[PDB]
């Protein structure tokens, strides 16, 4: 598979992917599927940000997997670290491509001068810690409960990658 | 101090303590501060939620601190969290208005039907950390160098309670 920049024809795709996340699995903690337009939204604030939205896709173009941040808390003191994430397709799984998104969306970000990038995991998901440690991510929280899906409560794990740890101040 | 919920006639109160934590602590990671309506539409957004805003005051009826709590992350799977916020006035300090403010607090977010608090805390602040340790709270996260202020990197800290421990499923 190949990286590069989701257009607006990658949305489908990636909305697809995004809902399949929805509705099976919990690496995202939500239950309710969201449109084209939502995601044409996010699209559209992620540009007006400056932060990437990225594809792993093939010679015909379909949407295998995307990956991009965001802000992670509401305070002008968080400006340098964003939250990310990384949407493999089911069938997909068990190639790489997670470790292909990840590691294009950690050289964008410390491109755009970031400091850190936090990742949010549910702390069963092995297969997905794994990735973020061999990339450089290293656990920083383990929170219990707080979060649910179908029906039953979720842990936490919270992992972060210091972009550029000889910066010594902001 | 008694602790009572916050009217409009409290604003001017919170909005001084809040502007001097601002500019003077590392409480809030934010360098900016607020106006009057700024924070009366986080009052009236508070009460749409349900949350509550608490204050402690004296017989005169001034504003010795206050604390509420709101969403930690913007997904439907953590509704049954929170994230609160508790601030006393600079004058008052070492007089356990602190204590009070957060222990009652903890009886309305239980009352609510919530299952977590939260607490975010810049890892320095010994007095706030071992507070909450003996309400029970937990550290449950520990992350460097993921905001700054007063061109710092700081560390932050998350703890956590549970409400309700015995509830096995949400
Ligand atoms: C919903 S969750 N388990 O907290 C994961 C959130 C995901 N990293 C995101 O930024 O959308
Ligand atoms: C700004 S910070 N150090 O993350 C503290 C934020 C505070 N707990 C709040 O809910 O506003």
């Amino acid at each position: 598979a190949s990286i590069r920049d989701a257009g607006v024809a990658d949305l489908p795709g990636i909305l697809a992917i995004y809902n399949d996340a929805v509705g099976n699995t919990t690496a995202i903690w939500n239950e309710t599927p969201v449109d084209l337009a939502n995601r044409q939204a996010w699209f559209d604030a992620r540009a007006r940000q400056g932060y990437p939205i990225l594809v792993a896709s093939d010679a015909a173009g379909e949407v295998l997997g995307y990956a991009s941040y965001g802000d992670w808390r509401p305070f002008e003191g968080f400006r340098g670290t964003v939250e990310h994430s990384v949407y493999v397709r089911d069938d997909q799984r068990g190639k790489g491509l997670g470790v292909q998104l990840l590691q294009a969306l950690i050289e964008r970000a410390r491109a755009q001068g970031l400091h850190v990038m936090v990742a949010a995991i549910e702390s069963g998901n092995a297969a997905s810690i794994g990735l973020h440690r061999r990339l450089g991510f290293e656990i920083s929280g383990q929170m219990p409960q707080v979060g649910q899906k179908f029906g039953r409560w979720l842990d936490l794990t919270f992992m972060q990658l210091n972009l550029d740890p000889t910066r010594s101040a902001p």
